[PDB]
Protein backbone atom coordinates (compact mmCIF):
# COMPACT_ATOMS: atom_id res chain seq x y z
CA UNK A 1 0.00 0.00 0.00
CA UNK A 2 1.27 3.52 -0.86
CA UNK A 3 -0.04 5.79 1.97
CA UNK A 4 -1.08 9.44 1.68
CA UNK A 5 0.87 11.81 4.01
CA UNK A 6 -2.14 12.53 6.35
CA UNK A 7 -3.41 8.89 6.13
CA UNK A 8 -0.01 7.70 7.43
CA UNK A 9 0.22 10.53 10.09
CA UNK A 10 -3.24 9.38 11.33
CA UNK A 11 -2.24 5.66 11.40
CA UNK A 12 1.11 6.42 13.18
CA UNK A 13 -0.68 8.66 15.78
CA UNK A 14 -3.27 5.85 16.53
CA UNK A 15 -0.38 3.29 16.97
CA UNK A 16 1.41 5.52 19.58
CA UNK A 17 4.26 7.18 17.54
CA UNK A 18 3.38 10.91 18.20
CA UNK A 19 6.08 12.01 20.74
CA UNK A 20 7.24 8.33 21.22
CA UNK A 21 10.66 8.84 22.98
CA UNK A 22 10.07 12.62 22.38
CA UNK A 23 9.90 12.40 18.53
CA UNK A 24 6.92 14.43 17.20
CA UNK A 25 4.66 12.82 14.52
CA UNK A 26 6.28 14.96 11.79
CA UNK A 27 9.64 13.18 12.43
CA UNK A 28 8.04 9.72 11.85
CA UNK A 29 6.17 10.89 8.67
CA UNK A 30 9.34 12.59 7.26
CA UNK A 31 11.36 9.38 7.96
CA UNK A 32 8.73 7.18 6.19
CA UNK A 33 8.69 9.66 3.24
CA UNK A 34 12.49 9.50 2.68
CA UNK A 35 12.94 5.77 3.65
CA UNK A 36 10.09 4.26 1.58
CA UNK A 37 8.16 7.10 -0.23
CA UNK A 38 5.21 5.90 2.00
CA UNK A 39 5.20 2.42 0.24
CA UNK A 40 4.64 -0.46 2.74
CA UNK A 41 6.07 -2.93 0.12
CA UNK A 42 9.51 -1.16 -0.33
CA UNK A 43 12.55 -3.49 0.00
CA UNK A 44 16.21 -2.48 -0.53
CA UNK A 45 19.20 -4.89 -0.51
CA UNK A 46 22.31 -3.61 1.40
CA UNK A 47 26.01 -4.22 0.31
CA UNK A 48 26.35 -6.34 3.54
CA UNK A 49 23.65 -8.78 2.16
CA UNK A 50 21.01 -7.56 4.65
CA UNK A 51 17.70 -6.12 3.34
CA UNK A 52 15.60 -3.13 4.52
CA UNK A 53 11.79 -3.75 4.65
CA UNK A 54 8.64 -1.64 4.59
CA UNK A 55 7.51 1.91 5.39
CA UNK A 56 10.49 2.54 7.78
CA UNK A 57 13.11 0.31 5.99
CA UNK A 58 13.78 -1.98 9.01
CA UNK A 59 16.97 -4.03 8.59
CA UNK A 60 17.24 -7.89 8.52
CA UNK A 61 20.74 -7.93 10.22
CA UNK A 62 19.24 -6.83 13.62
CA UNK A 63 15.43 -6.51 13.60
CA UNK A 64 13.56 -9.18 11.52
CA UNK A 65 14.10 -12.66 10.04
CA UNK A 66 14.22 -12.97 6.18
CA UNK A 67 16.10 -16.34 6.26
CA UNK A 68 18.95 -15.08 4.00
CA UNK A 69 20.97 -12.75 6.34
CA UNK A 70 23.78 -14.86 7.92
CA UNK A 71 24.54 -14.23 11.64
CA UNK A 72 21.46 -11.97 11.89
CA UNK A 73 19.37 -11.28 15.00
CA UNK A 74 15.58 -11.00 14.90
CA UNK A 75 15.19 -8.56 17.85
CA UNK A 76 11.55 -7.65 16.84
CA UNK A 77 10.78 -11.45 16.65
CA UNK A 78 8.95 -11.18 13.24
CA UNK A 79 9.44 -12.37 9.67
CA UNK A 80 10.62 -9.34 7.61
CA UNK A 81 7.59 -10.10 5.31
CA UNK A 82 5.36 -8.86 8.24
CA UNK A 83 6.95 -5.35 7.73
CA UNK A 84 5.49 -5.12 4.15
CA UNK A 85 1.77 -5.38 5.19
CA UNK A 86 -0.79 -2.61 4.40
CA UNK A 87 -1.35 -2.80 8.22
CA UNK A 88 1.65 -0.84 9.68
CA UNK A 89 1.18 -2.34 13.20
CA UNK A 90 4.29 -4.64 12.93
CA UNK A 91 6.50 -1.83 11.45
CA UNK A 92 5.39 0.57 14.27
CA UNK A 93 5.94 -1.98 17.11
CA UNK A 94 9.47 -2.72 15.73
CA UNK A 95 10.23 1.04 15.18
CA UNK A 96 9.47 1.57 18.93
CA UNK A 97 12.19 -1.05 19.88
CA UNK A 98 14.66 0.47 17.31
CA UNK A 99 14.15 4.10 18.53
CA UNK A 100 14.51 2.94 22.23
CA UNK A 101 17.92 1.32 21.45
CA UNK A 102 20.27 4.28 22.28
CA UNK A 103 20.80 6.29 19.01
CA UNK A 104 17.09 7.25 18.83
CA UNK A 105 15.93 8.17 15.28
CA UNK A 106 19.60 8.43 14.04
CA UNK A 107 19.03 4.61 13.43
CA UNK A 108 17.19 5.83 10.25
CA UNK A 109 19.85 7.24 7.85
CA UNK A 110 17.17 9.09 5.76
CA UNK A 111 15.89 10.73 9.04
CA UNK A 112 19.40 11.85 10.08
CA UNK A 113 20.24 13.16 6.55
CA UNK A 114 16.87 14.63 5.41
CA UNK A 115 14.57 15.22 8.49
CA UNK A 116 16.79 15.90 11.56
CA UNK A 117 16.89 19.66 12.31
CA UNK A 118 14.30 20.49 9.56
CA UNK A 119 10.74 21.87 9.99
CA UNK A 120 9.24 18.32 10.33
CA UNK A 121 5.86 19.86 11.50
CA UNK A 122 5.40 20.65 7.74
CA UNK A 123 4.85 16.84 7.15
CA UNK A 124 1.58 16.88 9.24
CA UNK A 125 0.30 20.40 8.18
CA UNK A 126 -3.28 20.32 6.76
CA UNK A 127 -3.94 16.81 8.27
CA UNK A 128 -7.02 16.13 10.52
CA UNK A 129 -5.33 14.54 13.62
NA1 LIG B 1 17.57 -11.09 10.92
RH1 LIG C 1 -4.12 0.76 12.00
RH1 LIG D 1 0.87 -0.70 21.76
RH1 LIG E 1 6.79 13.06 -3.48
RH1 LIG F 1 2.48 -0.86 19.93
RH1 LIG G 1 21.30 -2.42 21.20
RH1 LIG H 1 22.19 -1.58 19.25
RH1 LIG I 1 -5.11 14.09 19.42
Amino acid sequence: KVFGRCELAAAMKRHGLDNYRGYSLGNWVCAAKFESNFNTQATNRNTDGSTDYGILQINSRWWCNDGRTPGSRNLCNIPCSALLSSDITASVNCAKKIVSDGNGMNAWVAWRNRCKGTDVQAWIRGCRL
